[PDB]
């Protein structure tokens, strides 16, 4: 029943929050390439909105004592399918050891047009 | 292990059951509009669509022993992302005190056509 | 947290894990109908490519500790929401005690352009 809220991840605008924790696992919401500082799309290509995701993300697991070493779960959707392989040469820094469970699957849109949105279900640590 | 079972939501037709618990978590089915009562589509619009799944979903938790407001994260599979304004006046009013993480995403069609689908992970106290 | 590693399921070649495992749960990444050994697409039909994913997953879930009868909660990525009926006649040969919680939608595109992807999250006894 702990609801994450931290101002370095986009603010929740919307019936939902951030992320939330139960026992030792954290549900985040969706994170798109939204700058948390002017509040709008950071990056024209995959790679440059993935990495605002991934900030988004670590934001979050910062918030919640955990990091993306520990995120057990990954769903990954993308706008177009052929930008995986952009997308995961970006997607790999955010990890040093283990990497999580993914699943990646192509929508018919995101939110504000965006060209993915990585939401994460992670261990705390 | 323990599966969900009540006739307030529509009826678990084929491999799959209403919801699931695991230890305190409830992990409830993609709920679509249909009405339990009669097996119809229940409305022609997001907003009324909506109200259907928010009374199918309600009824899982109810069943499972927990509410709205002990949702952990919450899926939205919509079929026309330009519903969302609609979307969440209704998707809101479910709550009482706190809303959970969420993901929100256009997919390219829902079973029998509709035009939002919700799946729930919920705690239960 | 441990990692799942087995041969009998499409090796997981880059930044993610063939699944994961968090206390009692397990989350597997997405399978697809990959053939382990060839690493081609197994199945022209959607029974075909179930059956591939069927086997996937059972893999995953033997190298856990698991079956599928103690899978929690299935996420059901289909190419086409026609192939939905046919899909289900495979998909129920998997399970013999009980059916999980399940969630299915129709995206605009899969890996490699197959017709079915499927998520599990699973319970270790």
């Amino acid at each position: 029943a702990k609801t994450i809220h931290t101002d370095k991840a986009p603010a929740a605008i919307g019936p939902y929050v951030q992320g939330k924790i139960v026992g030792n696992l954290l549900f985040a919401s969706g994170q798109i390439p939204l700058s948390p500082e002017t509040g709008e799309i950071i990056g024209t290509t995959i790679e440059e909105q993935t990495q605002q995701v991934l900030k988004n993300v670590s934001a979050i697991l910062e918030a919640a004592g955990t990091d993306f070493d520990h995120v057990v779960k990954a769903t990954c959707f993308l706008s177009d399918i052929n930008d995986f392989v952009a997308f995961n040469e970006v997607y790999k820094t955010a990890f040093t050891e283990a990497f999580p469970a993914r699943s990646a699957v192509e929508v018919a849109r995101l939110p504000k047009d965006v060209k993915i949105e990585i939401e994460v279900i992670a261990e705390i640590l």
